[PDB]
């Protein structure tokens, strides 16, 4: 019951993590086909398809799903501490791991929601690609709770 309440918030944080990293995936993918001077020549019909997926990306969808994902981290710390307290002659460092790479998350969370506020495009450029700090910075998480995930998995 206490480990599926854990373990159902952190996969709910992985689920919007993945998303935000796919996310860049899918705006590298087009823009690059856009841009006037960088990547490989591609036809005026995928330059059109381009334009069209990368508007539904904006600075607002970015900022709503860290949002969301900050929210799973929340709910994912308060469930650790109901598993923490709840030691048989020690807690498990695997326990108190995956605490500590959440406790880590939620604040590297908050100061990228802090961070993209300030930005000033409103379109899909408020989204960084890798051609780059924030690039790696958001798609971090999806790694750490995949090791969250892996320390709470027994």
């Amino acid at each position: 019951f206490k480990l599926k309440n854990i373990t159902d918030s952190v996969e709910q944080a992985l689920k919007i993590a993945k998303q935000i990293k796919d996310d860049l995936d899918i705006i590298e993918f087009h823009r690059i086909k856009l841009s006037n001077h960088y990547g490989i020549r591609a036809e005026e019909h995928e330059k059109q398809t381009a334009r069209e997926e990368l508007s539904k990306f904006s600075k607002d969808k970015l900022e709503a799903d860290l949002k969301k994902l900050l929210s799973e981290i929340e709910k994912s710390l308060n469930a650790a501490t109901i598993l923490i307290t709840y030691d048989y002659g020690g807690n498990l460092q695997s326990d108190l791991s995956a605490k500590t790479t959440l406790e880590a998350l939620k604040t590297e969370v908050s100061s990228l929601i802090t961070k993209i506020q300030d930005f000033n495009n409103k379109d899909h450029q408020a989204y960084p690609t890798s051609y780059y700090q924030t690039y790696q910075a958001l798609r971090n998480p999806y790694s750490k709770l995949t090791l969250v995930k892996d320390l709470l998995t027994r």
